[PDB]
């Protein structure tokens, strides 16, 4: 549930006052479909046309029946696909299409949709949005598009984009008409405190007057009251850390994720500033050249570039190829400005530069600025162009029914070498490892309901599946199923199936997990030791050992599967030892099993809670 936002005036009215005969909506919960709507707008006029991003939430597409009206108009969607379902953003939408009986005829449209392949329902939504806008009556003006975030979604972009334009201008007889700023900046001088953001989301000093509900554009700041390491050894760091929720009137069960709003490394701002020869203590503002537009700033202004740099915007993930595409009027070396300039093709040698110089070899904006050192852009215009820091999310590994006051999260740091030759260091984890229990440490952030969830009776079985960080949120689940048992409940079987390298090195919980199996909370701990011996031992061959008595529980109990971690490959191969296991006892051939499984996924006995 989530109280809708009351809607703007109709979006064909606006375009007719402004000139726009192209809008383009997106659905993102990550911000990337955003990018991807804005690049479009952008892109139209360099065709003779005239653009504009919206968020389709704040609108009544109903009013596409009126899009007609505007000559030569096109509306095109770029939306991401979550958990099989819409993007927050785009519900209202989806529920909208569903519903609907609107005639969309004249109505001209386009579809990119933003997905990734390992998921089942892959890009879902933006199929899903295709094939209704025709059956409304609205007519498709180019082929959908599938991105896929396993591969290399801004290539698919640039693909579909380099193909979707011509077709645009071939249907409306339109043709291809220099750097354009979206931005304007007024620096400010002698400037009061009390008016300048500090790194604070919504509000000015929303960060140091914390007023309730909290959420996503008003998160709570919670003091760590707890961030130990949980492994033995040296090779990674995993750790363990405890957020006091205590009077924010925030709810949680276990199976949510907590969302993080993190600040980028320090010394990785100062020596972006230092490169640039720019002073990041300037107080300023970015203003929208567009006063039409709602988007006044492209983040919370006025504020400093320090501040900026180290709270809104994402100065550590390889820049996009629009962003090195305006970058390059800035490099004096005609070389460099050559192959930034190139990073935007859609093949040849251009694209194999991008894809591995600057992805593959995960370069961050400071790195390329240090090997072509003949970039020098001006620090605003660096700013107008990078993406927005984002939050990180967690799996809850604690029951609400045990610590009401507190969030747990379980996780690894990210550190790594880099082929572009640095240790690049994750954002989120850095910045949560370093925050010390007592100043008070804080930590911006919100919980994110989900759908994993313990069964609603207590006899049901449990089988749950998460080797790694993927045991975060069954620390919760069998917390809150001991807790049911001490306050006299009867519960059914709760079985885990945890998976490690090492018994003394990251067993993660060790000491927790044996105490529950002691008291009987947990039934079975079964635990794949990958490296103790010869052949790698994982979660999916204790589910295969153990394949006659999980036939029971789930043909018999009505047992509920979980399934959290790698989504990767993990995950696949757990659903794979599934199918398996229902052929053998059902029995029934694969094709059948595999129905079999994937009807549990529907009738709500087995959940995933997945990522990369
Ligand atoms: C719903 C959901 C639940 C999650 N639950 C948890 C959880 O409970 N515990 C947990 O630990 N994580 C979990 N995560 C992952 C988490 O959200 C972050 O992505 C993770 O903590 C890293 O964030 P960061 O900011 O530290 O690193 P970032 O700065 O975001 O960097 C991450 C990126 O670094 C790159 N990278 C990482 N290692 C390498 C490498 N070795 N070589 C090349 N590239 C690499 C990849 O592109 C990776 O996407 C979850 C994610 C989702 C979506
Ligand atoms: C928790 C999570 C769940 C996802 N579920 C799906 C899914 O069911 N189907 C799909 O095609 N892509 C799925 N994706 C991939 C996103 O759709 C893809 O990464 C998209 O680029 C994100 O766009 P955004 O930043 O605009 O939200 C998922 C990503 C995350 C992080
Ligand atoms: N494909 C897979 N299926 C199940 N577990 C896997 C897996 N790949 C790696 N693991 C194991 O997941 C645990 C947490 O990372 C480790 O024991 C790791 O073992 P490995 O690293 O020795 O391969």
């Amino acid at each position: 549930t989530t109280a809708p936002p009351v809607k703007e005036s109709s979006f064909v009215e606006k375009m007719k006052k402004t000139g726009r005969n192209i809008i383009v909506f997106y659905g993102s919960q990550t911000g990337t479909a955003e990018e991807f709507a804005n690049r479009l707008s952008k892109d139209a006029h360099r065709y003779g046309m005239r653009g504009m991003s919206a968020d389709p939430e704040e609108y009544d597409l109903a009013d596409l029946s009126s899009l007609p009206e505007i000559d030569k108009s096109l509306v095109v969607f770029c939306m991401a696909t979550y958990e099989g379902d819409p993007t927050d953003n785009a519900q209202d939408f989806y529920d909208w299409l569903q519903e609907t009986d609107v005639d969309l005829t004249g109505v001209k449209f386009a579809v990119f949709g933003l997905g990734n392949k390992t998921y089942e329902h892959f890009n879902a939504m933006g199929k899903y949005v295709d094939q209704r806008l025709e059956q409304l009556g609205a007519q498709r003006i180019f082929e959908l598009g599938l991105g896929d975030d396993d591969g290399n979604l801004e290539e698919d972009f640039i693909t579909w984009r380099e193909q979707f334009w011509p077709a645009v201008c071939e249907f409306f007889g339109v043709e291809a008409t220099s750097s354009i700023r979206q931005y304007e900046l007024v620096v400010h001088e002698d400037m009061d405190v009390a008016k300048v953001y500090t790194g604070e989301m919504g509000r000015l000093k929303s960060y140091e007057n914390q007023k309730p509900p909290f959420d996503a554009k008003n998160p709570f700041l919670a003091a760590v009251t707890a961030n130990r390491k949980l492994n033995q050894g040296t090779e990674r760091h995993l750790m363990h850390l405890e957020l006091d929720i205590s009077d924010s009137k925030i709810r949680y069960e276990s199976g949510d994720h907590v969302a993080v709003y993190p600040a980028n490394d320090s010394a990785l701002v100062n020596q972006i500033g230092e490169i640039l020869g720019a002073d990041l203590d300037v107080i300023m503002s970015l203003n929208n050249l567009d006063e039409e537009s709602n988007k006044k700033h492209p983040f919370p202004c006025p504020t400093t570039y320090r501040t900026a740099l180290t709270y809104y915007l994402d100065i550590t993930n390889p820049p996009r190829t629009n962003v090195l595409y305006e970058l390059a009027q800035y490099a004096s070396e005609p070389s460099e400005q050559e192959h930034l300039h190139k990073m935007a093709s859609s093949s040849g040698e251009g694209k194999e530069l991008y894809l591995s110089w600057v992805v593959e070899a995960r370069r961050h904006i400071l790195a390329i600025l240090q090997d072509y050192p003949s970039l020098r852009p001006p620090i605003d215009h660096l700013c107008e162009l990078l993406p927005r820091l984002q939050a990180r999310y967690y799996s809850i590994a604690s029951s609400s029914k045990v610590h009401p006051n507190s969030v747990h999260i379980c996780a690894v740091a990210v550190e790594y070498e880099a082929k572009s030759g640095r240790v690049n260091k994750g954002v989120a984890t850095s910045w949560l490892r370093a925050k010390e229990p007592a100043g008070r440490a804080l930590v911006p952030m919100f919980v994110r309901k989900s759908q994993f969830r313990l069964p609603f009776k207590s006899t049901t079985p449990v089988i749950m599946v998460g080797p790694g960080t993927g045991i975060a949120p069954f620390m919760g689940f069998i917390q809150e199923r001991a807790w049911l048992r001490e306050q006299g409940k009867e519960v059914g079987e709760t079985l885990l199936y945890y998976g490690c390298r090492r018994s003394d090195e990251d067993y993660l919980y060790r000491e927790e997990l044996a105490r529950f199996h002691k008291d009987g909370a947990l039934t079975q701990l079964n635990v794949a030791f990958s490296r103790e011996q010869a052949h790698k031992v994982y979660v999916q061959h204790l589910l295969k050992r153990d394949r006659e008595h999980l036939w029971k529980l789930i043909h018999e109990g009505g047992a509920h599967i979980y399934v959290c971690g790698d989504a990767r490959n993990m995950a696949k191969d757990v659903q794979n030892t599934f199918y398996d296991i229902v052929a053998e006892f059902g029995p029934m051939e694969h094709t059948q099993a595999v129905d079999y499984v994937k009807k549990l996924m529907t009738k709500g006995r087995y959940s995933l809670d997945v990522w990369s």
